[PDB]
């Protein structure tokens, strides 16, 4: 009876083994635009994406992280509300049934189709696991997905994804720029939350870029031909794998624009 986005073991369950769940600085948040804070000390984000070197896609029987290289410091973030050097280990996305909903973070209470999480870990703390304990241990860059034209950075994500059909499976994944995912502008909201699955630890600085992709309706779609379940197991198509937004409690969100 392990946790996942179903009617019985879904995000409204997830509080009796995460106790976390119930926390103080949860995410996703719904970021209200007209209350966010302008914040003029907020620097512009730098995104050192040239050397990345990603390894492997896998399906995790709950979302598929495309996986990089981190032992050195290869594709790095650094700026913005940042206080040192934080190394990208992976991304995934998070996606609806629906072109309706599929993001976690809203804004002004819209969702989008999917959202894209670029996961860093801050590199004084010497490792991933070592830095989800900490309160500034991650960075997640967060990027909505709207549905419109089609996004050709994305497309050889979506070509793999017929071979990491079921929980488990791997496939290498050599040579793919995440430069090609990222919108035109940078400009971004931030605020201290969470990692939006379990184990739920309160060590990400969130920043969501204000502009989003668009990708489309064939690209999502194929998203949403991808299994919760293993090989051999009942079908369970991989859809709404994402957490409603939880309350903001004592909490600004700031915005590098105005
Ligand atoms: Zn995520």
């Amino acid at each position: 009876h392990h946790w996942g986005y179903g009617k019985h073991n879904g995000p409204e369950h997830w509080h009796k083994d995460f106790p976390i769940a119930k926390g103080e600085r949860q995410s996703p948040v719904d970021i209200d635009t007209h209350t966010a804070k302008y914040d003029p000390s907020l620097k512009p984000l730098s995104v050192s994406y040239d050397q990345a070197t990603s390894l492997r896609i896998l399906n995790n029987g709950h979302a598929f992280n495309v996986e990089f290289d981190d032992s050195q410091d290869k594709a790095v973030l650094k700026g913005g509300p940042l206080d040192g050097t934080y190394r990208l280990i992976q991304f995934h996305f998070h996606w609806g049934s629906l072109d309706g909903q599929g993001s976690e973070h809203t804004v002004d209470k819209k969702k989008y189709a999917a959202e894209l999480h670029l996961v860093h870990w801050n590199t004084k703390y010497g490792d991933f696991g070592k830095a989800v304990q900490q309160p500034d241990g991650l960075a997640v860059l967060g990027i909505f997905l709207k549905v419109g034209s089609a996004k050709p950075g994305l497309q050889k994500v979506v070509d793999v994804l017929d071979s990491i059909k079921t929980k488990g499976k791997s496939a290498d994944f050599t040579n793919f720029d995440p430069r090609g995912l990222l919108p035109e502008s940078l400009d971004y909201w931030t605020y201290p939350g969470s990692l939006t699955t379990p184990p739920l630890l309160e060590c990400v600085t969130w920043i969501v870029l204000k502009e989003p992709i668009s990708v489309s309706s064939e690209q999502v779609l194929k998203f949403r031909k991808l299994n919760f379940n293993g090989e051999g197991e009942p079908e369970e198509l991989m859809v709404d794998n994402w957490r409603p937004a939880q309350p903001l409690k004592n909490r600004q969100i700031k915005a590098s624009f105005k």
